[PDB]
């Protein structure tokens, strides 16, 4: 049921050298992979190399894996190859800027987990899948897509020469799977509002504890949320576009619901192009600012993320108030 990569593709991944100019820009939180499609896979490699050592992974295995993952994203406007790497890139810049909070076991687990986080996304919501009445939602009742995404990740590693976590002991092995499992589960937005509520809480009562695992787990989940939406932390011209991608998905989900006589919720209704700016402002305030605000608080070096969200937010304000 899986999809691998022609020997051509992966071997040329090893040949790839990131051009000297993009080296300082890549370290920036607000860096935009967008202009560099040819490089996306090779950019993920370089970050692996720079994060966790030149060879935690045997090149060929990694490259095979990376390219096989590519081959398992669909060609939809938003939850596709570009987004997985964009998410990857933000985890990278997070991990780098928090150099000693995390373990090699986490940092490679997390970079992999973002790459895989939306594997084989079809371009439908959990809602749409459960609300009527898909085999994937027939299988996994809550967090429909995110479990599929992890099982997809799972089947990629279980392949011939793809198990880049092989050399690890079986204890360390099924442990990163546990990092990656929960990592991917966390990007179910539904679950995030609770997680943030709880973390909000812990930080106040001087109670949040990076030693405790299900505290670690929560801290990370928040990092996964924050990565996932980092669209909203890129320079405005990049944030305008990455939004256009997002609505072409939603509105394509709205259409499949109109085709049935059913009003889609307005975020997915193309008959509301002008309601969007307002809706975006709402999203920044109800979901985004909290996410980055609470991330900044727990991880101060990740402040530039909040700085940039804020910048976009007021850009979106300006669009509503009629100027820009
Ligand atoms: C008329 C309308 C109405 C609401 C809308 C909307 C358009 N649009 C959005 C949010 C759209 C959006 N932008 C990025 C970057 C996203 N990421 C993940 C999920 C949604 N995202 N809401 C919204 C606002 C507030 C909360 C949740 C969703
Ligand atoms: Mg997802
Ligand atoms: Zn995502």
């Amino acid at each position: 049921h899986m999809s691998i990569c022609t020997s051509e593709e992966w071997q040329g991944l090893m040949q790839f050298t990131l051009p000297v100019r993009l080296c300082k820009e890549i370290e920036l939180f607000h860096f935009d992979i967008g202009p560099f499609e040819n490089m996306w896979p090779g950019i993920f490699v370089y970050m692996v190399h720079r994060s966790c050592g030149t060879s935690c992974f045997e090149l060929e295995k990694l490259c095979r894996f990376i390219m096989s993952v590519k081959k398992n994203y669909r060609r939809v406007p938003y939850h596709n190859w570009k987004h997985a790497v964009t998410v990857a890139h933000c985890m990278y810049a997070i991990l780098q800027n928090n150099h000693t909070l995390f373990t090699d076991l986490e940092r490679k687990g997390l970079l992999i987990a973002c790459l895989c986080h939306d594997l084989d996304h079809r371009g439908f919501s959990n809602s749409y899948l459960q609300k009527f009445d898909h085999p994937l939602a027939a299988l996994y009742s809550t967090s429909t897509m995110e479990q599929h995404h992890f099982s997809q990740t799972v089947s990629i590693l279980q392949l011939e020469g793809h198990n880049i976590f092989s050399t690890l002991s079986s204890s360390e092995y099924e442990q990163v799977l546990e990092i990656i499992r929960k990592a991917i589960i966390a990007t179910d937005l539904a679950l995030y509002f609770g997680n943030r509520k709880q973390l909000e809480e812990m930080y106040q009562t001087g109670s949040l504890n990076l030693n405790n695992q299900s505290h670690r787990d929560r801290v990370i989940g928040l990092m996964m949320t924050a990565c996932d939406l980092c669209s909203v932390t890129k320079l405005w011209p990049v944030t305008k576009l990455t939004a256009n991608d997002i609505y072409a998905e939603f509105w394509a989900e709205g259409d499949e619901m109109k085709k049935l006589g059913i009003q889609p919720i307005p975020m997915m209704d193309r008959d509301k192009k002008d309601e969007v700016p307002q809706g975006q402002l709402g999203f920044y305030n109800a979901v985004a600012i909290p996410c980055y605000t609470t991330l900044t608080q727990i991880l101060p070096p990740t402040e530039p993320l909040l700085k940039a969200c804020r910048d976009n937010l007021s850009q979106w304000e300006k669009v509503i108030r009629g100027e820009e």
